[PDB]
């Protein structure tokens, strides 16, 4: 699951056992607190360490005491009798908490664009979200680091994110904000940058190229066809009626239309089992290490199509920070969890990250972050 | 055979949920409600709740799975399971099944669990998956197909959780493929539709949510008589209605079936109501809820108010958890269920089990020839009973419930 | 207040152990025993099942000492714990304590356990352990501190589990320094000894087990008549045997006292006898044992053959529930205790907790005034409920029982 | 616990389940076995490795299938219908697979002398255990690691193994069998061989000490003034009535007799609280990692008194292997791992391992070894 999380869980569950989590249990909540900021400070060395190994590390110091007591006062979860702290609302806890952490302010807030801005298969399409990205525009610079490989055609990055950047012609573009935004395509290859008409464009390769560590040509063409192989087996065993799809630096398999239950005359996607996709992203990561890679990449599954991409999102990440000049406690970055079931990369280590199940979850954390000023 | 008898338990609750899996907000798209059933600290304990059989499979299935044998000649343990599930047929009670599954309930049919592994294996080749075990979904796809291939004889009454499977998000019925297996299969055999609505005595109310369906209805069945056989039952229990020559719901005379339903003093139904009423009003102000209370004749809820404002899915689980534990403090022992929706909470004064054995008796069929199509990862255990009234089948989604009856409708 | 409402559930079995954790063959010496209870995996189960109570208390102490302010004022989650424990005293049933643990029992006396946290922390300061939590056997201590510091007025009635305390390794009893403690107790409240041996109606070997108990009884007791006061149970609820002038033990006529046991029609008793005696042979031809049977009166038993043959524990476990099975199958509702000891099998047509109250009627003491020595390791929860009979404390080895007895001497 | 067994376990569990456990399960049988004998080939690579990651080695193929199927026959765990396999009989098994994968032979044979020959605080007091190695002792080299710290003294290390060593003097010296006895002292510090006159006697240093890695003088000096100053501060906030006791390689934490419950006239060591153990033995490996000690150590707990030495009991199990010119495959050892709680030190990689929970296993595995030739 996540190690910290059920920490918090189950220390809130115990606290409410004892029918003492309406009273002031402060003592408990900076207790908790002051270890969470003696792992800020030597974090190799922190008692935190012992007690949750895989922790990471922490860029801020934050208040999960007075984030508990903001946030109680709102919802009332204290007054419940019978039913205690959930892994939901601890979640929202710590989203909160990172946020009041952050006191000086930051400079580079990034979405997981496939997991909160965009329902996946449709384009942006939230008015609202649209205007707390507006008036966050002006103070600091939004990255979008999406999934999507279009190589580098701004206007195929455009038609996803054209209701937000009508929004952004109309209202941001007046007093320079304009600038600050960037949309990052595939995983970490292309990069896009907003001019004063509102338009994407692609920024030049040679500007970002030195920042990011350099990917063999050889070695991801080695990789795309070790997964042709894999996904053709995967393919033939288990009778499937997909397709294999390769890119510039991504391969996927995709699925077949075909007639389905509709009479006469319509088609559907050929539903690939959740289990399949599963087993072959299995498959390629042990392929992949066999054949004793180094160079980043990521296989995920998000929906119905599998997809195969070199270099992850953690790369596009630590390229902007590096890229922006920025140190990594004033960055954070907008993903979901969910989604990504086993990692192996999740940006824990590189920025401050949220969890936001649904894009009304991103609302209340947009609206705190307007609020944190 | 009667509720009377029948486990039910309505004032108990299920273990408690730190994840939220039920949570339909939260969860949204299915991809993400595939994902956490593969992890077992996520699921298990809730998963094993809904249905304890299917999990006693799925432990077997990843034991045989991590011996590295699951893909050799494993009809050895098949044949095994499958000669408990037939004893356990022939004496449910007291049987060894019973005695390593205490919910498992009765099997009203001879279980040919060894085919139906089989052909769901040829069918999509799980079993050559090197590092992913068979998963949840995939068993009680099985045990879906077991009990169909079991059916033999055939059937006369075919039930549905009006609320799980024919309404898309509370709408009203909007499938039109769907409707053309639900004609097809009345023509053969009785359609009962059970659901928790409760709109008091109002026929109009309960057709304008089957009005889609109702318009296939009069275009294809009422030349065959076949409408006689379609029966709605609105409450949980409270409300019976037929169908008319027009494709209008006309109300069954109470007289008829009054006394197939176990008797209820009706005093202690408004006793229940104020229960709830005081508890849900309290709530409120607990928690400065922007809700409001709708009371029906023998049902009441709380309803989220219009815009919808967004009420906490946990203060409804302590609301609905806080009536349970009221109405035990005042010694209520009628039959009644409240169940924690997605976005309201209602309690009703009957139950879906007493319902079906209400329809049971009043067309005087076997047990036998009984099945039900209804999801369990939405209803509790302890309102619902599963598998002591009929024959129960699993289903999702809409995609999986056209499948099942399109399978039943080439029995034999 | 009677054995015909309290809740046996003689015929159910605890959730299998696959550790073997109560084989006291393999655990030896108390080291080995003593580190199985850090590892979570190795003995969770079986543990809370033994005393949910203290479980509940570890999870708290647990999240507490891993919040790493365990050592802070902590006054607040104690009181309060303390404070739900004295509503569940007030109210024992609907309480919220007994909604958290379905099991928890009676308290019959306001629990300290506030103070008796604060003293047993001052004492062998446990809080300071910056990687080790508290244990299950520190927080049993705890309970039992409370409990002593709970029963302020005093006691009238001190009960032994006499085969688990009293006699070392199933030796006669050979503990001098106990006896002066249990003297002392005699001489102020009365004591009563049961012990499940069944030795018919035969006097004089009972008193052969406590030979050299009732010889400190001759020698300091005697004096001032408090060996009138002086009771043992055979069986298990069975024969009662009270002191006379000299050190010997001579039987209660059964007129006196045979109201107060739940009546059991006798036919039913050596009903049960074939049963188990069926069960038992079936056992010893299908492992090929080398046992022999050994039948009383109103008590059955399998023990293995002198060279002792060696009987595996699993075995043991396998018969118990044969016969627990098939006394189920005979539908026999008469209170027994059929128990796996170390060594032996034994099904006995009584239950302690039946013998308990029969001398809580007897000598007409309210239950307040109660207290009982026993270790909840080897006797399972089904047989004898614990806390429902009286005041209960837990103690592993001799050493224990005499720190318990020498505090409840210096008792107020 | 340790993975391997509970493997066997949840599927024997789950075989039972299904009500086929005393049919042929031949099948999943073999193919366990098969697993295993695949790991023993390509440790590295197996898919055992994937299935539980910390297997270890195996240095012989194990015959699990007809170990099984020769213990059932004997106990009937199969018949039992409501008594699934135990923890206790899967370790009864997998000693049984061990003992019967040496088909060739093996050469040494190594006791963990605290955990099975001798019960803690008695000496050797078994005349049938005596004539077990007796008979073993002419075929194989039989040697002894035990924890007591002695120096080089073998007066002391005769006085426990005495009625073993007159059993030698009787029966084993005639033909020249004598000679393959051999002890360890400490961990890995002090070595005795048998003469011809029946009494043990100190090899000289010079002959096995190239074998073993060097520990310089200044850094276990250094290890036992670390050890003396945490059981300094354990002794004084647990107020606790012990005492710091420091050998030539060796210091531990000793309790002190004190008058007790026995009136007038008499004592009893100080019982120490078994959590108060524990809790010294985290304390100790956190300072020893904290100085950056690579040397190897053991500190274990091992009854009331803790004891911190250097060098483990795998130091002397490879010195002798090494020493003798054994390969792996052909050394075992026998020891209880319900002593050893958290390992570190545990021998699974170093020579077959048998668990053996009390003297009588041992004379049933001993009598196993005598059947295999």
């Amino acid at each position: 699951k996540d190690s910290l999380i059920m920490f918090l869980v189950e220390i809130f569950r115990s606290l409410f056992v004892s029918n003492c989590i309406d009273k002031n249990i402060d003592n408990v909540l900076l207790s908790i607190e002051e270890m969470f900021i003696d792992h800020y400070y030597n974090p190799q060395h922190s008692r935190l360490k012992y007690l949750i190994d895989d922790v990471g590390i922490f860029f801020t110091k934050l208040p999960i005491t007075k984030a508990f007591h903001t946030y109680n006062k709102k919802y009332r979860i204290t007054k419940r009798l019978y039913a205690p702290p959930t892994f939901n609302e601890v979640r929202h806890i710590l989203n909160l908490a990172q946020i009041l952490s952050l006191e000086e302010g930051l400079d580079l807030l990034t979405f997981d664009a496939d997991e909160t801005l965009y329902p996946d298969g449709h384009d942006f399409n939230d008015e609202v979200l649209a205007s707390y990205i507006s008036c966050l525009l002006k103070k600091m610079n939004i990255a979008i680091v999406t999934a999507a490989s279009y190589n580098n055609d701004a206007e195929k990055y455009q038609k996803r994110l054209e209701n937000l950047l009508k929004y952004f012609s109309k209202h941001n573009i007046k007093d320079g904000s304009y600038k600050n935004f960037y949309v990052m395509g595939g995983e970490s290859n292309y990069l896009f940058k907003c001019n004063e008409e509102a338009t994407l464009y692609s920024v030049p390769e040679n500007e970002w190229r030195h920042y990011k560590k350099f990917v063999d040509y050889d070695t991801v063409q080695e990789i795309l066809n070790i997964s042709e192989k894999c996904l053709e087996k995967v393919i033939k065993d288990f009778g499937l009626c997909a397709q294999i799809q390769r890119k510039e630096k991504s391969i996927g398999l995709v699925p077949n239309k075909i007639p389905s239950l509709n009479i006469k005359n319509e088609q559907k996607n050929y539903m690939i089992k959740y289990e399949v996709l599963e087993e072959a992203v299995i498959r390629i990561k042990k392929e992949i290490i066999k054949n004793k890679i180094t160079a980043p990449y990521c296989a995920f599954n998000g929906g119905q199509d599998l997809w195969v991409d070199v270099g992850n999102k953690a790369e596009g990440l630590l390229i902007l920070q590096k890229l922006l000049k920025i140190q990594k406690k004033k960055c954070c970055h907008i993903g979901d969890q969910f989604l990504h079931s086993g990692n192996d990369f999740p940006t824990r280590f590189c920025s401050l990250t949220l969890w936001v199940s649904n894009p009304q979850e991103t609302k209340a954390c947009l609206k705190s972050i307007m609020h944190l000023n």
